[PDB]
C-alpha cells in the first residue's frame, strides 16, 4: 500500500510519498539525481571511479607486514593513517539520529525520546505486503529451520585469529553497558539513557543505584574482602537490585553496576577488575590531591576509568580483532581539525550484528577443570574457588569460537539466536542487501557468493529463494569469512561506524574535555594514556599474570 | 581555602588544586601559556593585533545603511557575512557542556544530568572566603538595597529601538520553553529537558500531555469555538493540568502546552496563534499528502513549525533587537562545510540574563482601555472580551520599555528582579567582569564606565566598594546601553552565543534534517523558510491586522 515499499530510492535517498500511489526521492546532497537517486554527478562519477572496494583495503591494511613496521615507528605517518581511518569510517553515520523502530520518517518524538535504540535504515512499513518490501514471499522462512540448518553448531569451529574468552567476556561485559534492552517495552527500546560508553555496568545507571555502590570515603567504591582478595560487596551489604536466581545465597549475591553481571563467572571477572582499578585510580588521584574531597575523586576516577576503557577498546580489542599490521591509535586531538559531532545514540543494528554468541565454547575450561553451561551460569563461586588469577591464566589460554563462516552457534544458547532472528523481524528490519547498500556495498548475488561455499548456500536458497530476501542478522553469523578471520565484510563494515561512533563520539575525546586538568593533572591524564588490557590485569590481579586478547 | 578562588588563570585556563594551598593553570589550546595561562603565543599577538573590538563590529553593522543595501542583495556576499557571524559567536560556548551549579570541575554526573542547567563559568567554591572568591566583603550587598536603589522604576523609560508588547510577549512566549525553572529542586535546575526549541510550550513537555492536547484526526490539536474564534480547549474536557487561581472559571482555562501561560492574555494570545497555525499546516500537509494518518501529520506539523520559529526569531525578532541594516539570514547550509555541534545545553546564565521585565509597561493598554497588573494576570477573559485582532493591533502599538540604562523594572515585578540577585547567589555565580573575561570582553574599571553615568554608579560604588565584586544581573540592567539602543555591551555579547547555540544546534537543522523530505516535501519546506511575524499573524488571525515588533 505504502508506495514506498519497494525501497525505490538508491545512494542513501529518502522516500516520500506524494499521494496514494506515487512516490518522491529527494536526493539531497546524495552526489545522485533522477527519479530515485541513480544518476551521479561528474564529481561522483569521479569518485566512485576512484573509491577502492573495502576487501582492498582489507588486504593492504593485512599485508606487507615490513612496510607498517616503519609506519608504525613514525608517529606522523601513523597519524595521518589513524586520522584516515577514524574520518572515512565515521562518515557512514547520522547523529544526529533520525529513525528508530516505530518512525519511519523523521519526526521531534524520534529525535527526543532516549528511549529507543536508533536506526540506520528505517523500518519497513506495516501496510507493506511483504517482510522484506515487496520481495519475497509473505512469510519469511522459519526461524527454528534457519537456526538448525546454517547457525547451529555441529563441531566447535575455533577462531583462527586466536580469539581467546578474555576477549569474549571482555566483549560481553564492555558491550552490555549501552546493550540494555527494556524488555518490558520491546525490543526496539533501551535502558542505557547514557547511549554509549558512560560506564554504567561499573557505576550504575541511576543517581540512587551508584551511590548504593560507593564508599563515600577516598571517592572509593564499595568491597569486601574473601579470603584476602577484593571482591564487589554483597546485595545485603549496598541494597541494590541484582538478577540472581533464588537459590543463590546472599554472600554470593555480588552487587555490581549492571544488574545482569552475576549471570556469568566471566562478566564477574572483569567487574572485579575494574572495581579494583576504580579504587586503585582513588588511591592515586589522593596521592597527588591530599586537598581532593570524596565526591571529586570518584568523579575524576570515573573519567579516568572511561578514557582507559576507550584506550583498551581501540588499541588492543578492536586491534586484535582487524588483524591490521598497523597500530591503531587512541588519540582525540585527530578530529580536533575535522568535521565530527561529538554525540552518539545507539543504534538496533549495532546491537544486532553484536550477538557474538559463536564465540563461547562447549566448555569453560579453568585451570583443569572443564564446566558444562549449566555448571558455568550464575555459579559465582566458581570465581572464589580459583581466583583471578587462575581465571586470568585459563581464559587466556583457552580459545573462542569462530562468528563467521556459520554453523558454530553453540546449542546452549540457541534460543537466543532463534529470538535475534525473531525480534528482527518484529522490529521490521530490512534486507541484507539493503543494509549492504546502506553503507557501500555491493549487494550479494547469490547466495553462495554469501556463504563462499555450496551446502549452507543450498539451505539458504530452498528457504529464502532469493538473495534480496535474506535477513541481516543469519547472513552475518554463516557469511565467508576474510581469509583466516573471524568476520565477513558485512560485520566489519557495518559495525565498525557504530563502534567508531561509540568511542570517539564521548565528551572526553571533545577539544574542551581532552586536556590534564580534565582527569587531575598530567598523572592521571598519562593513566588513560598508557592503558592497556596487560596493565589493566597486571595493576589489579595477583602476581601480575600475562593476559592477551590472542591464544599464545 | 581552595587556592583557585581567586580565578587565578586567564584566558579561559582551567584551575586545579595541586596541593592545600598551590594551584596549577591548564592552558591546553587557549592560545596562552605560563602560569596563569597570561604569556601569548606568536598566533595569539597577531590575532589579538587584528581582532576588532566588540563596539567596533556593532557600529560597522548599524552604521553605513548604504553599503548594507547593496551587500543584502548580493545573495553569495549576504550569505558569505552571515557564514561570519554564525562562526565567530559559535566559539565561545562549551559543547559538549562542562559545568553546572553543584560541580565546579567537569564531572560525568554534570554532562549527563539533564535536569541541571549548565553554567558558561564554573560557581564558586563554597570554602571560598567571599560570594565572589577573595574579593569583597564576607557578605554582598543587600538586594533590596540594590533593586530599589538602582532596579525599581521611578518613571516609564520607553524603548529607544521601538519595541513593542508583540515583541515583549514574543520573547516571553519563545523564552519559556527552554526556561521552566525547577522549584523543587533549585533554581539551577530546569524542568525542560529539551534544552533548545522543541515547541513542549505549545505540544506539552511528556508524551502524555502532548496526546490530551491532540485531536487524533487530522495530525490536529483539540481547540474550542467560542464566538467564531478558534481558540485552545479547556481543562474541564482536557484534564491537562493548568496552573490557574481557584476562582477561575473552568470555561476560561484554556490548556495550551505550557502550564503557566495562564499568567498574562499575552502568553495566551500567542498560543492561541500558534495552536491555529499548526493546524493551518496540517491542512496543508493533509491536501499535499492525503495518504497520511494522524502521527505523521501531526510530526510533520511539528517540524515545521519549529524550523517557523527558528525563522522568525532569527530574521524578525533578532533583527529587530539587535539594530543592524544587515539583513540576518537563517540557512543552515552555512555550516555544513564548518565546525559546529548540532547540540544545545541551557545556560543557567542564559536564562538569569534574559530577565527582561523592563520591557514591561506600567499597564497594558488594549483597545480603548488600560489594564493594570491586578486585572491583566491571569484574566483569559480579557482576550475573549477583545479577540485576537484587537489584541494584536493593540500590542503593535503599545511601545516596550528599555531593558538597560537602569531604574526601569516595574514595581509591579520588584519580587521576581530581587529574587534573580538572591537566586543568582545561592547558585555561586561568579563576578560580573569575569563573565566579560569570559566572553572575552574588557573588564569594567569602575562602576561609571559600567553605568555612563554619576548617580547610579555613586550608589552601586557605595554598595558594592570593588567594581570586580559587581553582579552579572544587576549589572546587565543598569549597564550603560548601545547609543539609542535596548541592551548594553554585557547583554548583547554574552547572550548572542547562548542563542546561537540554542537556534542553530537544533537537530532539523544538521544536514541529515535540513531538507525537503524531512518537512513533507517541498510545499513544508516553503513555509519554513517564508516564515515571518507578519505571515504568522495574518493567516491566523482575522482580518490578516498588520504586526511587526516595532512601533510605526
Ligand atoms: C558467556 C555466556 C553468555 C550467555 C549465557 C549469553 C546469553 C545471552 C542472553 C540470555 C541474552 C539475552 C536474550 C534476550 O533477552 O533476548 C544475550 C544477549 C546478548 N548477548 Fe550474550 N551470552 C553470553 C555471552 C556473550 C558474549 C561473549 C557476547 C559478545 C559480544 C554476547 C553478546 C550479546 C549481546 C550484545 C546481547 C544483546 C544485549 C541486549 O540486547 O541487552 N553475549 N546473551
Ligand atoms: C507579562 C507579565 C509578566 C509577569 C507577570 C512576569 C512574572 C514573572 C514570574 C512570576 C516569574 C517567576 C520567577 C520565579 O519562578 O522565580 C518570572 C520569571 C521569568 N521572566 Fe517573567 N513576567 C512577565 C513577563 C516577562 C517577559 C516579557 C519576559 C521577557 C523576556 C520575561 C522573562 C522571564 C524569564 C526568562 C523568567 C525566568 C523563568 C524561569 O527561569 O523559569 N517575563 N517572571
Ligand atoms: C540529577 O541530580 C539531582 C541532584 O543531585 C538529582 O536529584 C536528587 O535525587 C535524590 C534521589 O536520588 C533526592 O534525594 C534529592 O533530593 C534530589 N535533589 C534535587 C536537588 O532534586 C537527580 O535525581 C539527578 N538526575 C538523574 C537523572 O540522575
Ligand atoms: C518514548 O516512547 C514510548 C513509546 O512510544 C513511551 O512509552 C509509552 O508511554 C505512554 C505514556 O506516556 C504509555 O501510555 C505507553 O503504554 C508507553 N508505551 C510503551 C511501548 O512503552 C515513552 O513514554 C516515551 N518516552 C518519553 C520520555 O517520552
Ligand atoms: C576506527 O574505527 C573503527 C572502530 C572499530 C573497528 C574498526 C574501525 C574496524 C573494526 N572495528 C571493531 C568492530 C567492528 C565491528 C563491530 Cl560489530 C564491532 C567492533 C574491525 C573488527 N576490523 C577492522 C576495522
Ligand atoms: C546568530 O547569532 C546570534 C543569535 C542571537 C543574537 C545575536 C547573534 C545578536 C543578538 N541576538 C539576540 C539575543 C542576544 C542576547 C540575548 Cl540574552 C537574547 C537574544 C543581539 C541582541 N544583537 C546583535 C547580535
Ligand atoms: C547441531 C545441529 C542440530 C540440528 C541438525 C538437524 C537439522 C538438519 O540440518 C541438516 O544438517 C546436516 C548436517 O549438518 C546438513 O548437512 C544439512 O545441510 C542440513 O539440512
Ligand atoms: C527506478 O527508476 C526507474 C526509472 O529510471 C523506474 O523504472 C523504477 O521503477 C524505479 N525503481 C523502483 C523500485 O520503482
Ligand atoms: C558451582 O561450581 C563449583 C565449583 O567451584 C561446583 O562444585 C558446583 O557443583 C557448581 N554448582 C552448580 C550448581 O553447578
Ligand atoms: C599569576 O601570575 C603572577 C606572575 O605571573 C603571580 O605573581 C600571581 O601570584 C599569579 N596569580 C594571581 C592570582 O595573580
Ligand atoms: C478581568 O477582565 C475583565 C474584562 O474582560 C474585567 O471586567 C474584570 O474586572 C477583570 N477581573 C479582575 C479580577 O481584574
Amino acid at each position: 500500500a505504502n508506495p514506498c515499499c519497494s525501497n525505490p530510492c538508491q545512494n542513501r535517498g529518502e522516500c516520500m510519498s506524494t499521494g496514494f500511489d506515487q512516490y518522491k526521492c529527494d536526493c539531497t546532497r546524495t552526489g545522485f539525481y533522477g527519479e530515485n537517486c541513480t544518476t551521479p554527478e561528474f564529481l561522483t562519477r569521479i569518485k566512485l571511479l576512484l573509491k577502492p572496494t573495502p576487501n582492498t583495503v582489507h588486504y593492504i591494511l593485512t599485508h606487507f607486514k615490513g612496510v607498517w613496521n616503519i609506519v608504525n615507528n613514525i608517529p606522523f605517518l601513523r597519524s595521518l593513517i589513524m586520522k584516515y581511518v577514524l574520518t572515512s569510517r565515521s562518515y557512514l553515520i547520522d547523529s544526529p539520529p533520525t529513525y528508530n523502530v516505530h518512525y519511519g520518517y523523521k519526526s521531534w518524538e524520534a529525535f527526543s525520546n532516549l528511549s529507543y535504540y536508533t536506526r540506520a535504515l528505517p523500518p519497513v512499513a506495516d501496510d507493506c505486503p511483504t517482510p522484506m518490501g515487496v520481495k519475497g514471499n509473505k512469510e519469511l522462512p522459519d526461524s527454528k529451520e534457519v537456526l538448525e540448518k546454517v547457525l547451529l553448531r555441529r563441531e566447535f569451529i575455533p577462531d583462527p585469529q586466536g580469539s581467546n574468552m578474555m576477549f569474549a567476556f571482555f566483549a560481553q561485559h564492555f558491550t552490555h553497558q549501552f546493550f540494555k534492552t527494556d524488555h518490558k517495552r520491546g525490543p526496539g527500546f533501551t535502558r542505557g539513557l547514557g547511549h554509549g560508553v558512560d560506564l554504567n555496568h561499573i557505576y550504575g545507571e541511576t543517581l540512587d543505584r551508584q551511590h548504593k555502590l560507593r564508599l563515600f570515603k577516598d571517592g572509593k567504591l564499595k568491597y569486601q574482602v574473601i579470603g584476602g582478595e577484593v571482591y564487589p560487596p554483597t546485595v545485603k551489604d549496598t541494597q541494590v537490585e541484582m538478577i540472581y536466581p533464588p537459590h543463590i545465597p546472599e554472600n554470593l549475591q555480588f552487587a555490581v553496576g549492571q544488574e545482569v553481571f552475576g549471570l556469568v563467572p566471566g562478566l564477574m571477572m572483569y567487574a572485579t577488575i575494574w572495581l579494583r582499578e576504580h579504587n586503585r585510580v582513588c588511591d592515586i588521584l589522593k596521592q597527588e590531591h591530599p586537598e581532593w574531597g570524596d565526591e571529586q575523586l570518584f568523579q575524576t576516577s570515573r573519567l579516568i576509568l572511561i578514557g582507559e576503557t576507550i584506550k583498551i577498546v581501540i588499541e588492543d580489542y578492536v586491534q586484535h580483532l582487524s588483524g591490521y599490521h598497523f597500530k591503531l591509535k587512541f588519540d582525540p586531538e585527530l578530529l580536533f581539525n575535522q568535521q565530527f559531532q561529538y554525540q552518539n545514540r545507539i543504534a538496533s543494528e549495532f546491537n544486532t550484528l553484536y550477538h557474538w554468541h559463536p564465540l563461547l565454547p562447549d566448555t569453560f575450561n579453568i585451570e583443569d577443570q572443564e564446566y558444562s553451561f549449566k555448571q558455568f551460569l550464575y555459579n559465582n563461586s566458581i570465581l572464589l574457588e580459583h581466583g583471578l588469577t587462575q581465571f586470568v591464566e585459563s581464559f587466556t589460554r583457552q580459545i573462542a569460537g569462530r562468528v563467521a563462516g556459520g554453523r558454530n552457534v553453540p546449542i546452549a544458547v540457541q534460543a537466543v539466536a532463534k529470538a535475534s532472528i525473531d525480534q528482527s523481524r518484529e522490529m521490521k528490519y530490512q534486507s541484507l542487501n539493503e543494509y549492504r547498500k546502506r553503507f557501500s556495498l555491493k549487494p550479494y548475488t547469490s547466495f553462495e557468493e554469501l556463504t563462499g561455499e555450496k551446502e549452507m548456500a543450498a539451505e539458504l536458497k530452498a528457504l529464502y529463494s532469493d538473495i534480496d530476501v535474506m535477513e541481516l542478522y543469519p547472513a552475518l553469523l554463516v557469511e565467508k569469512p576474510r581469509p583466516d578471520a573471524i568476520f565477513g565484510e558485512t560485520m566489519v563494515e557495518l559495525g565498525a561506524p557504530f563502534s567508531l561512533k561509540g568511542l570517539m563520539g564521548n565528551p572526553i575525546c571533545s577539544p574542551q574535555y581532552w586536556k590534564p586538568s580534565t582527569f587531575g593533572g598530567e598523572v592521571g591524564f598519562k593513566i588513560i594514556n598508557t592503558a592497556s588490557i596487560q596493565s589493566l590485569i597486571c595493576n589489579n590481579v595477583k602476581g601480575c599474570p600475562f593476559t592477551s586478547f590472542n591464544v599464545q
